[PDB]
DNA sequence: TAGTACTCTGCCATCAGAGCAAGCACTACGGCCGATTG
DNA sequence: GATGGCAGAGTACTA
RNA sequence: GGCCGUAGUGCUUGCUCUGAGUUUUAGAGCUAGAAAUAGCAAGUUAAAAUAAGGCUAGUCCGUUAUCAACUUGAAAAAGUGGCACCGAGUCGGUGCAGCGUGCUCAGUCUG
DNA sequence: CAATCAGACTGAGCACG
């Protein structure tokens, strides 16, 4: 029995841990290791970390089930219209189905003709010819009035249905309105007829080019409102401008409405509040309305179509053949200018398919911005291709019918084709007149968002309710699913529980309790003064209801004025409902109060008006049908955090009264809600803990999944308490005084790119278009600042040059010292520094009133963030304070995070677990929390200082490090246990800053003493003298326990490019059916784990079997299949007399050790791993650390003179440095060729400057390092990967398994079995 | 000599968008919210 | 982003 | 620490959808050529699959999390490994074990 | 409103296995 304790330091993917005695000295005990070998027992010191593969989550998964769920949707719809289609496509040719399934199959395969339509070559041939894409045959049949193939229109309407289009508009779109000037000319006309006293003039004004800008629709409409007199924004024209290009305007303002009334062209819900609008003003403005829509829908449809639609009845189709036709004449032009002037890249224009061009334009798998990129110099370089070139930079020369950029195409257009296809053949087939509704409801049918998986009870994700038990279809699918009960699952199996009730649900936020409740505590702690009073005093129940009675439910809003005026002076949600139902009784009354929980209940459950008013039909007759109107059109969000059952169903059992009881009739005490619930005579805080108590805890696993955080975070606290219980399972179950723990702290250039995209355009300048900037250079900091700047000075009013950047300074709006925030939040680029102002606070109060208007701007353009405008103009609200900086002061060291919280409680539950007499926990093990700027101050200050390429030990060594300052810390100042142990300005300021100060033998100069005591005890908490060398000794200890987590692959079975026909065996079949070398499939399967199998095969003609001892690689598809029956699994291969007791089971990262203490770990079947760290001397270690200038200088000009002097001294540790390197090489990593390149880089680099020569020696330990092997560079030489492909060799080594500290052990001696 | 059989080296990896709902964590403020004895 | 798969060129040993 | 009021940012989980992309087949290539080969012509589209697949047969499920070895259990789970000292190139060596009960004394804590 | 002699453990000596 020993005083012990435990140091962790927790990472995304490494877990350090550390035991150490009360001389801070780290044990070492020997350890029995089991096995068939002849070691029986091993020594190992008690340091170590765990190391694993980050956690992910399960947004991919989540995005594959998506998509798994649309493509079988998909296939469904396409079923439907097949099985409507059957019966006249068995009249006509009844095996067009299937020579449409069997498509893709080689001609041997097929049990049909090979042609898939008409099944005959004359046929087939006219057909193309005919219609050379789909889209000649939909425009076809939408304009011509003869009779047509039904297996045409089936393919027409086929194509149709599969590609829908996006669903974003809601409602009806009309294709006839096209022109954007004519429509804007009678719009104006309507507004000049019904406004005839303040007429609008428009003319001579390019309502097209403004309204169909590319620029925001913000600022489009603010350019239409500066082209246009008479009007601005916010008017009744300015409004329907904006309603019509799509922003959202209130109309209470254009006729004194005093609701809001706005309204939405693309929301469903328009029509409605169009309807409630024009009941409210007249009928007079209903043609205005339809004119706004109309140019909306001329808006939105003239950047798609871009034909005229006067004369067909498909302009989709339309623009589509157009952009055929044009592609068309543009190759036969194209073909002749390369052949007149250009003759010799004929061939590789239109043949070469790796080469980009038309070749590889079509045939190839080059796009459209590749192609263009190409094509453009050889179109420069000819003559007569002026109008080629304007089409390649509008980006539209040469464009195919299915590209990217239709996405676009609402799915109306479509919807508008096949109505027109089915109007035109319903004369000549009597069953396309009888199913027009149907078919067109498989075209437009979407599963409601909020309904989820159709599912009957055997999926974790699904919730709906079925009303009826037949298959959902299109067709049925109102009148089976129960679409209220659906949505109301939806959103409540989201919503929380309350904390203090764990088994009740949460109230919704504007419930009429809820409002009572908050409005009562609000309330009780106003303390009223006036005239004639002693004391002050506190407002009684009857005073309280009177006062709710007389302004609260009168008035939305109360203050003190209308408190003291019209209740002290003339006598001494709910007002949402009262102007809606217009009953004050009803509203007042108290037996209904259950009818108005369920109304705003269902108000906030749900958003859809047909919900609503379906639900709130069981309450139709208390009210009127406009009641019920009004009630449908109001919505709330929100929920509470407080349950009813809390609020107001527990009552006390001493005086019988619930806390909305108590609260109501608080008196003279005025007691809150915290005050109730928290009083021990009031049964209220007994009956809370009684209820919290049921249900208890879940398993540790279950818990720290519910915690929330980041799955790899998650992960590693998962790690650390396990290896936590193993060192208290190893120390002799003696649990340790205290566990000093820490947590670290921690595409990205597309979403930069979309933010200053998004930024240029609303601001509306053109800094992007004066010169374009891509995303691998947007990714630069000093790029990213300048174009969120748009490219001025933030501090002074100048313009920046990008052509100069690499020179200016980035400053922080909070200086560093104060907080170490290196985000662009907090980082700013100006030509100079020194325009701030003042180095120790906020940027100067002339520089804020000189650049408030353009960072006002800059956040309006959201190119900064509302904290970046918070701080950047707090010199106006006054600066950095001494408290503020106090404060910031402190939360440097002060651990404060809820993550780091969670961890704690975890693990203290987990250690402490006795009870008191009276229920007091006993704290047997102290759990303390430090922030890395401790350790990280400790290392710098006494030369411990950590470099992280050296090997894995550091994480080892931060845990023992945080062990020794977590004990010592407590240890001196007992009071500070509050702030670190889970459980005025200037004197703040100056404790926190000398917190750490009792470490140092010397301050600023004050002559510590040598020996540290705590003071008020003989507790001797540090010693100088030796304490110090302890710390050395321990840090240079070349013994500590690595270990690489082992895990089992998961996830997708291999890549998922699909690979072209070839005669190889390593491609996987995409269906059972499809033979690879045939049809093309995936390769390079994921290897889920290795198999060890000892058996015999059949070598040569004559199949003699040969004993093998082999690795197999059980790849993630035959996983199951190999656990089924391993036995047939492994005969079906080719090995026979395989032995299943000898078959070993080994995932990735398995261990091997080989000869001289080299290991070895798997890859994979056929991929082997380094395993060896290097223990350098720390000697080395300083010497790197200071030569190499990590995080530049950060000492005082005294101080780092003579390290530069050490530097300059020390010259020849590197040639040591590169002979430890070499010879831990041959003795280990046995990569000879990588090893005589590094040394001849280093002799031929020798004479250059000591700090270049350590920095680039710090790239020499990739070479030699734990895990896959990786490429370096050593100056301008590059080494490339010497990787290990060959598991043969470790069948004959020894397999070590190791526990979760690899203190425990069983070797198994591979070359025996 | 032909045929396996193992080794070294370079290439290569599905990608973009649209809503909706619930929750947490943090920032920035701006107010209320620790017990015992006479 | 990297790290394992794979094809291809290359060299070596045995029937 | 929580609960209100406002505002903002980021992240997580789940659902309904969109456009592409790859793979095979269909869209008759021609002429001079014994043959390779040469010279022309053509190119834009569609069908099907989009993790193999599973049984629970649903317009459902299939890439998240969890996983050293051994023993006992169907499983969930529970068990399995002596200590001190001197040292340090991935851990080595040395030493001990493999004391219990009654009486007096003296020191510390509680009634 | 104002104050914040009995039981257990360790070491020392003697007796028995």
């Amino acid at each position: 029995d020993k005083k012990y304790s435990i140091g962790l330091a927790i990472g995304t993917n490494s877990v350090g841990w550390a035991v150490i005695t009360d001389e801070y000295k780290v044990p070492s005990k020997k350890f029995k290791v089991l096995g068939n070998t002849d070691r029986h027992s091993i020594k190992k010191n008690l340091i170590g970390a765990l190391l694993f593969d980050s956690g992910e989550t399960a947004e991919a998964t989540r995005l594959k089930r998506t998509a798994r769920r649309r493509y079988t949707r998909r296939k469904n719809r396409i079923c439907y219209l097949q099985e409507i289609f059957s019966n006249e496509m068995a009249k006509v040719d009844d095996s067009f189905f299937h020579r449409l399934e069997e498509s893709f199959l080689v001609e041997e395969d097929k049990k049909h003709e090979r042609h898939p339509i008409f099944g005959n070559i004359v046929d087939e041939v006219a057909y193309h010819e005919k219609y050379p894409t789909i889209y000649h045959l939909r425009k076809k049949l939408v304009d011509s009035t003869d009779k047509a193939d039904l297996r045409l229109i089936y393919l027409a309407l086929a194509h149709m249905i599969k590609f829908r289009g996006h669903f974003l508009i809601e409602g009806d779109l009309n294709p006839d309105n096209s022109d954007v000037d004519k429509l804007f000319i009678q719009l104006v006309q309507t507004y000049n007829q019904l406004f005839e006293e303040n007429p609008i003039n428009a003319s001579g004004v390019d309502a097209k080019a403004i309204l169909s800008a590319r620029l925001s629709k913000s600022r489009r409409l603010e350019n239409l409102i500066a082209q246009l007199p008479g009007e601005k924004k916010n008017g009744l024209f300015g409004n329907l401008i904006a309603l019509s290009l799509g922003l959202t305007p209130n109309f209470k303002s254009n006729f004194d409405l005093a609701e809001d009334a706005k309204l939405q062209l693309s929301k469903d819900t328009y029509d409605d509040d169009l309807d409630n609008l024009l009941a409210q003003i007249g009928d007079q403005y209903a043609d205005l309305f339809l004119a706004a829509k109309n140019l909306s829908d001329a808006i939105l449809l003239s950047d798609i179509l871009r034909v005229n639609t006067e004369i067909t009845k498909a302009p989709l189709s339309a623009s589509m053949i157009k952009r055929y036709d044009e592609h068309h004449q543009d190759l036969t032009l194209l073909k002749a200018l390369v052949r007149q002037q250009l003759p010799e890249k004929y061939k590789e224009i239109f043949f070469d398919q790796s080469k980009n061009g038309y070749a590889g334009y079509i045939d190839g798998g080059a796009s459209q911005e590749e192609f263009y990129k190409f094509i453009k110099p050889i179109l420069e370089k000819m003559d007569g291709t002026e109008e080629l070139l304007v089409k390649l930079n509008r980006e539209d020369l040469l464009r195919k019918q299915r590209t990217f950029d239709n996405g676009s195409i609402p799915h109306q257009i479509h919807l508008g084709e096949l109505h027109a296809i089915l109007r035109r053949q319903e004369d000549f087939y009597p069953f396309l007149k009888d199913n027009r509704e149907k078919i067109e409801k498989i075209l437009t049918f979407r599963i409601p968002y909020y309904v989820g998986p159709l599912a009957r009870g055997n999926s974790r994700f699904a919730w709906m309710t079925r009303k009826s038990e037949e298959t959902i279809t299109p067709w049925n699918f109102e009148e089976v699913v129960d679409k209220g009960a659906s949505a109301q699952s939806f959103i409540e199996r989201m919503t929380n529980f309350d904390k203090n009730l764990p088994n009740e649900k949460v109230l919704p936020k504007h419930s009429l309790l809820y409002e009572y409740f908050t409005v009562y505590n609000e309330l009780t702690k106003v303390k009223y003064v006036t005239e004639g009073m002693r004391k002050p005093a506190f407002l009684s129940g009857e005073q309280k209801k009177a006062i709710v009675d007389l302004l609260f439910k009168t008035n939305r809003k109360v203050t003190v004025k209308q408190l003291k005026e019209d209740y002290f002076k003339k006598i001494e949600t709910y007002h949402d409902l009262l102007k809606i139902i217009k009953d004050k009784d009803f509203l007042d009354n108290e037996e209904n109060e259950d009818i108005l929980e369920d109304i705003v209940l269902t108000l906030t459950l749900f958003e859809d008006r047909e919900m609503i008013e379906e639900r709130l039909k069981t309450y139709a007759h208390l009210f009127d049908d406009k009641v019920m109107k009004q009630l449908k059109r109001r919505r709330y969000t929100g929920w509470g955090r407080l349950s009813r059952k809390l609020i107001n169903g527990i009552r006390d059992k001493q005086s019988g009264k619930t806390i909305l009881d108590f609260l109501k009739s608080d008196g003279f005490a005025n007691r809150n809600f915290m005050q109730l619930i928290h009083d021990d005579s009031l049964t209220f805080k007994e009956d809370i803990q009684k209820a919290q108590v049921s249900g208890q805890g879940d398993s540790l696993h279950e818990h720290i999944a519910n915690l929330a955080g980041s799955p790899a975070i998650k992960k590693g606290i998962l790690q650390t308490v396990k290896v936590v219980d193993e060192l208290v399972k190893v120390m002799g179950r003696h649990k340790p005084e205290n566990i000093v723990i820490e947590m670290a702290r921690e595409k990205n250039s597309r979403e930069r790119m979309k933010r200053i995209e998004e930024g240029i355009k609303e601001l509306g300048s053109q800094i992007l278009k004066e010169h374009p900037v891509e995303n691998t250079q947007l990714q630069n900091e000093k790029l990213y600042l300048y174009y969120l700047q748009n490219g001025r000075d933030m501090y002074v009013d100048q313009e920046l040059d990008i052509n100069r950047l690499s020179d200016y300074d980035v400053d922080a709006i909070v200086p560093q010292s104060f907080l170490k925030d290196d985000s662009i939040d907090n980082k700013v680029l100006t030509r100079s520094d020194k325009n701030r102002g003042k180095s120790d606070n906020v940027p100067s109060e002339e520089v804020v009133k000189k650049m408030k208007n353009y960072w006002r701007q800059l956040l309006n353009a959201k190119l900064i963030t509302q904290r970046k405008f918070d701080n950047l103009t707090k010199a106006e609200r006054g600066g950095l304070s001494e408290l503020d900086k106090a404060g910031f002061i402190k939360r440097q060291l002060v651990e404060t995070r809820q993550i780091t919280k969670h961890v704690a409680q975890i693990l203290d539950s987990r250690m402490n677990t006795k009870y008191d007499e009276n229920d007091k926990l006993i704290r047997e093990v102290k759990v303390i929390t430090l922030k890395s700027k401790l350790v990280s101050d400790f290392r710098k200050d006494f030369q411990f200082y950590k470099v992280r390429e050296i090997n894995n030990y550091h994480h080892a060594h931060d845990a023992y490090l945080n062990a020794v300052v977590g004990t010592a810390l407590i240890k001196k100042y007992p009071k500070l246990e509050s702030e670190f142990v889970y459980g005025k300005a200037t004197a703040k300021y100056f404790f926190y800053s000398n917190i750490m100060n009792f470490f140092k033998t010397e301050i600023t100069i004050r002559k510590r003493p040598l020996i540290e005591t705590n003071g008020e005890t003989g507790e001797i908490v540090w010693d100088k003298g030796r304490d110090f060398a302890t710390v050395r000794k321990v840090l240079s200890m070349p013994q500590v326990n690595i270990v690489k987590k082992t895990e089992v692959q998961t996830g997708g079975f291999s890549k998922e490019s699909i690979l072209p026909k070839r005669n190889s065996d390593k491609l996987i079949a995409r269906k059972k059916d499809w033979d690879p070398k045939k049809y093309g499939g995936f390769d390079s399967p994921t290897v889920a784990y290795s198999v060890l199998v000892v058996a015999k095969v059949e070598k040569g003609k004559s199949k003699k079997l040969k004993s093998v001892k082999e690795l197999l690689g059980i790849t993630i598809m035959e996983r199951s299949s190999f656990e089924k029956n391993p036995i047939d699994f492994l005969e079906a291969k080719g090995y026979k007399e395989v032995k299943k007791d000898l078959i070993i089971k080994l995932p990735k990262y398995s261990l091997f050790e080989l000869e001289n203490g080299r290991k070895r770990m798997l890859a994979s079947a056929g991929e082997l791993q380094k395993g060896n760290e290097l223990a350098l001397p720390s000697k080395y270690v300083n010497f790197l650390y200071l030569a190499s200038h990590y995080e530049k200088l950060k000492g005082s000009p005294e101080d780092n003179e003579q390290k530069q002097l050490f530097v300059e001294q020390h010259k020849h540790y590197l040639d040591e440095i590169i002979e430890q390197i070499s010879e831990f090489s041959k003795r280990v990593i046995l990569a000879d060729a990588n090893l005589d390149k590094v040394l001849s880089a280093y002799n031929k680099h020798r004479d250059k400057p000591i700090r270049e020569q350590a920095e680039n020696i710090i790239h020499l330990f990739t070479l030699t390092n734990l895990g896959a092997p990786a490429a370096f560079k050593y100056f301008d030489t590059t080494i490339d990967r010497k990787r290990y492909t060959s598991t043969k060799e470790v069948l004959d080594a020894t397999l070590i398994h190791q526990s979760i500290t690899g203190l425990y052990e069983t070797r198994i001696d591979l070359s025996q079995l």
